[PDB]
């Protein structure tokens, strides 16, 4: 077995897609290993950039295909080198672009925690091993944070270890074995604007919706409660539109619920302390002064959305 | 006729769009089939990887295209393979990112099943004809299924066959039976977001949209509905920039359309109940108290909704 | 001249483009022409795919390129094939998925008929002429159409000519003459999910503002009609944000501008009825019940929007 | 020098990019030349298409690279094709898609004009020159007008002159100058579904706006205005989403601002009339009927937004 | 060490993409070094023109390839080309259209400063040194600024300089230095369409939300706050929807929650004062005008928002 070291520089994570559970990583890669020595122009290392390295390949130099297990689509790949040692070994080095594939729940919402991955794996050959692997990852902790969109708790960890592929080829003596690199960066998403942009507003509207006890009369109570029903509908929409996409509710999409319902619960009640009563206009007055029951009484069905 | 043997992994199944009746596949692909035995370096088998692939072809080995045949556009494929055999036999395996057609019906909505499937068949030869298929969907029945959009139902069915062509080449004493795997993939669509963030709210909303008649005067009662219309509209605009964009309705469509209606109706009434008297303000007292009417008279033609 | 027969199967037509007046097809393309005879490997004809036939042209294989006179960038191609005969003859064997122009009128919107048309032409030769045309299209006329978008009126129907460019090379004894494929597939638009989910709802809302006149007070009767115009504003943004973009005015558009109208006619009515009197609070009684003068008032300049 | 020729045809140009100031032109381009006279085959022109012009170029033959000066990113071509004459002439013909830039001025919006621009000149001579441009814009002046977004005023204008670049290579002598033609084509907007479906309904509410003068109480005039407020948030909203976007305001954008300074003064006013008085609800009977004022001194700032 | 001079003309900046932190460059580079004297035709310097540029490096042609640092995936490049002196010395000049990277701060939003910048390194080597960079940024400072997004300050700024790799190859006698060149260039943003066309109005209304307290009753004063409720709430939807995506509060996003707070404080004194009494029904005749304490109250906290 050919022992190969990887090492992974990470310059850029971004455009995560909910809906697709993907991301976008900017990077390089770096392979080493070591073959039969060679005579290199001068004695000084030989460099073979690009287009180049396809004709190295033809005349049987080896270069194995490493495969980003979880890539979707083909990475987008800039500059390739080839470094040809004397002494035999050998240095690939590749810029890369691409779109990754994660196992990813956003039902936290607004404060998720998230980790990006790297799978990295040998595409024909079981032979060949991965000697060590090393990941980069050059950004800074708690620097600019809050000028980015998510925050990286890392640094990266990798684990290499084995792959058993059962339904494998018509080969079977032992061959059924790859070497896989994973790299995990963890991260944060930055709640910030999520909390004073929608949040906030949310919860002050629910709150505002609940300042209906306090009309005087039925007509009012009743009426006015049929604008604060538009009000969490165009709330609905301005949130959903602009939040990230996803398959199932967030903790936002709760809150936008509890409004809907509070406001129709109210309008059962308003409805019910009109006509719960000994004549025709007599309003339960205890009744229709739950202006604290529904405070509370949602600040309570409000700490059971948290169980 | 050559025996090819067809394996398919499937990675990922992602991005349906409605409007295309498409969806997207990350796989590999395998094919095997024995040609005459060759001398390979040692007696170990031969690896030869994406660029030098073509040079073999050159040089007159056969590899058979196989084409998806229900792809729309050209898949993009990662990293090829050709595992050669000193004993004849070859394997190709090919990555493979596609968009994929099927017919897709969504009339159901939220609560739809839909099946992904793959067509395999040999672009050029009728000859040559396949063995038999095997697609390892190693994704997981009932697991992660809240995480995901879609809840797959499989394992995957497979279907070897022969299709006919009427018109085809110049070619005509019995050359117009192509060899045909189809797999197919079993899918329900994850009812919960769309259950609890539109249907929910969207019922909430017309069952308030009744209380219009237990507004005491008839000015209250008219202009209010006037409201309630505008609500409606603006629910229809938040579900429809939300949900998959179609060409007929869904379920949700005609709830949509059956608010709409409802609070026609009611304005139909409360302008009726107001002049079908013997005075000039005789409100049918018994009809402005169809407050029993609309609720149930809604459950009914809201149970004819799924006749 | 050479005599090439083409054969085109259409597979999918999506896609359209209402502001470009483009549309999406997938297909084949089949091209036959008689060479001088070949020896081919046995005498069975020979088989070339995609990479080899560039290497074939390459030794002076004469493939003439066909262009799509109307492909608005290039097509994407999947798999080619050369179909080389001993007997002399060549078949040229190409899927392909391009986006294709043709003229398009939307101004019936929801109930408008198109027509996809490809058109096919050598590149370079004016000699070698278009034999016969036939066009494939095996999709199934009144089946699936409620799940589809468009239904096809079809068969396709095809026409083979001469087109002549004037200001052409330096070549002039008579070689400005080429020899042009035209396919046109019929279809009409599948009005179902417009009329229920737009027309519908508009009229609703168009009819129900009509019932502003039946309001008692006139401090009632104007700021009422303010609401419905918020409504319009609303349903026209729904309405446009959802519906195809175009440069002109569509049948519902104009139903919109209607709405409008009527609600700011009736604002005009309101507020005349109010100040044309003899004294200060005299409502012409008469005017003030044009209850019936709008709604056929409009179903009067409503059936002149199709004169 | 060598006299270059060049004639391009313009089939199709769409998709203008208001943000980026770019539009999208499908069309041929051909150059013709005279170099030392060839022996071809017969004695008729040889046809070199595609793939093969690469292989004559690497034996020699010269075929200078022209650039489209102003393309964002690289066209996409078509199909080229090399005409070789036994004279020694030779021209080449090319098809492309490609996206182009020039200066976009959107002020005027749905009544501006543009001009769609070609810049060709030869990437790497100075030597060599453009002998005479020609443009077959062989649309149709004022035809289907009415279907098409823009109207072409045209023919187009040409014009062959010299860029002199400054900052060059090494080389001075006297190698600073390059051949360039410069195509211009004009155009005017369709403003026929700006004016019906934008610019009108403006109108419309804006006057409509003005009609909250000829109510009765005060209560009934101020909270009335804060409907219209919502009316116009919601118009602008409707008008920003489906017009193009741009840095600057344009004429639309101005009347939507108007329309927010006259509901706001409206305010002011209907709250001084109130207030400006002798007692506590005298509204200055004479103030309070400005529904004059306004109309026409909104009309008077209404023809200084054209001063 | 080889001496590379480097030059850069910049033609476009535009498409800045708020939450990636990126923009697009169009431009050309262009390199020149000088290597051992050659043969070329005549003694007038050779032109290679792209794809054979290709050839000459398989030849053993060095052109070393110039990486740039910061963009996001390969730049697409159109036209290459080499101009090889007899004298030895080398151009190479190629056009280049890039989405590049670097840390965007929009926290100022409608009055933000950025820079554009692009970072130039050698792929390979560390060797061969950067000589000299020229930034030829041949826009204009203050001309069609207002027909353009961004006002530029520069011109562009340069700086040549080393970075040094700590983990780098296996190579260590001391390779670990690059030379990088960096070109900044200054923008500002053209404020003027936000200020009238977002600030202004969001200003309108949060102004006219003051003149709640100037409606005489108490039902009068609540139920209208619940429309200026619903009336931020839109606005902050069209704010949203046409404003540039953000991890962050802006100005803007500020002033409507302000808006928001201002609404939800009104309803809360507006409540106090009709309950803070000795009776049923005394409103704090002081208190309910505070028709000046919030407009300054606001003013106060509105100029601790640029503290």
């Amino acid at each position: 077995p050919v022992d190969v070291s990887v090492s992974i520089f990470i310059n850029k994570i971004y455009g995560v897609n909910t809906l697709e559970q993907t991301y976008k990583v900017d990077g390089y890669i770096v392979a080493q290993w070591t073959g039969k020595p060679r005579k290199t122009p001068g004695d000084k290392p030989l460099i073979v950039e690009n287009t180049q390295i396809e004709r190295w390949i033809n005349n049987g130099l080896w270069v194995p295909a490493l495969e980003f297990i979880n890539v979707v689509g083909s990475p987008d790949t800039g500059n390739k080198r080839l470094m040809l040692f004397p002494d035999g070994r050998v240095i690939y080095n590749a810029r890369f672009l691409g779109s990754f594939s994660n196992d990813m729940d956003f039902r936290l919402f607004p404060f998720d925690r998230q980790q990006f991955v790297l799978e990295l794996e040998p595409f024909s050959y079981n032979n060949q091993q991965l000697r060590f692997s090393d990941i980069q990852v050059y950004t800074e902790n708690i620097d600019n944070e809050e000028i980015d969109e998510w925050w990286i708790r890392g640094k990266a960890s990798t684990h290499i270890s084995d792959i058993r592929y059962d339904h494998l080829s018509s080969v079977q003596p032992n061959q059924n074995e790859f070497s896989r690199i994973t790299v995990r960066i963890d991260a944060v998403r930055n709640p910030s604007y999520y909390l004073w942009s929608f949040i906030l507003p949310l919860g002050l509207i629910i709150a505002a919706s609940w300042s209906v006890f306090w009309l005087e009369s039925f007509s009012e109570r009743l009426q006015t409660s049929f604008t604060l029903m538009l009000t969490v509908v165009a709330y609905a929409f301005y949130t959903s539109n602009i939040l990230p996409r996803l398959p199932y509710t967030t903790v936002i999409d709760q809150m936008i619920i509890a409004g809907y319902g509070s406001i129709f619960a109210a309008i059962l009640l308003i409805i019910f302390a009109h006509h719960r009563q000994a004549n025709g206009v007599e309003d339960d007055l205890l009744i229709q002064r739950c202006r604290l029951a529904f405070p509370l009484g949602f600040l309570a069905i409000g700490c059971v959305l948290v169980i």
